């Protein structure tokens, strides 16, 4: 009496039999859009039974839903405290990451010149720096670190590092001037209105362990992040770089998530 499309979804997610059964019973309860609700029931069952055979991103890609919409759907279902906590934790992880990534994207736009490609020249964009600094930041955050403010000060340390390795001909003002010493970190702070001392502290006892007590090429760094993501079974934060639908929101969904 399971729908075949439900059975197939469970197969894609490697769901063991007891989890699949519990998820279906959950659906029958809630059942008193189908595929999204099924994914939610699978998540509820997997969390309640301590048997997660998939990552949250994987589940999302299968049912084609954003984090916020998932949250707003789930919150309307009576669930256990365990489930409530799991979902709240994921929501916070996502909101922190989304906030930090938005900031990274905006800051890069202020640091680096942009130029469309033409007959005379190749396109100049910050895709390479975005990718490497984001992944490097992702690795650093999980190493020596949720909690947005300290995370952001750490992101500035990562930004400082990559600015220093950057060609000045690719820098916008005032960053170009700042590379003609402790100058860059000051520019960043005097732009984002941060406590320089606290950022310095994070630099020393957070950032600086990480970069040795741990630059390989990007693909290597990506592979290391992937191992940690697969282990934690939450979100593949690299997908932010692709503006993956699973990680996009709209203003209305976001607002509802807080209500």
């Amino acid at each position: 009496t399971e729908e075949p499309d439900f059975t197939a979804l469970c197969q894609k997610l490697k769901i063991p039999d007891h989890v699949r059964e519990r998820a279906w019973l959950t659906w029958e309860k809630v059942s008193s859009k189908k595929k999204e609700l099924w994914g939610i029931c699978i998540f509820i069952a997997a969390v309640d039974l301590d048997e997660m055979s998939f990552t949250f991103t994987e589940l999302q890609k299968n049912i084609e839903i954003s984090v916020h919409k998932f949250f707003n759907l789930l919150k309307e279902i009576d669930t256990s405290t365990k489930v409530d906590n799991a979902m709240s934790r994921l929501l916070k992880k996502y909101d922190v990451l989304f906030a930090l990534f938005s900031k990274l994207e905006r800051t890069c736009e202020l640091i680096y010149l942009t130029q469309p490609s033409s007959s005379i020249s190749t396109e100049i964009n910050s895709a390479l720096v975005l990718k490497v600094s984001w992944i490097t930041f992702l690795l650093a955050k999980g190493e020596v670190l949720d909690d947005l403010v300290i995370s952001f000060q750490l992101m500035l340390c990562v930004l400082d590092y990559f600015i220093k390795l950057s060609p000045p001909m690719l820098l916008k003002e005032p960053y170009k001037t700042a590379v003609i010493d402790t100058r860059i970190i000051e520019v960043l702070c005097k732009e984002h209105e941060c406590n320089i001392d606290e950022v310095k502290n994070v630099y020393f006892k957070n950032f600086i362990p990480f970069m040795n007590s741990l630059l390989p090429e990007v693909e290597n760094l990506s592979k290391r992040y992937e191992e940690i993501y697969l282990k934690n079974k939450d979100l593949d934060a690299r997908l932010f770089l692709d503006h993956d639908k699973t990680l996009q929101t709209d203003s209305i969904d976001s607002f509802e998530t807080q209500r």
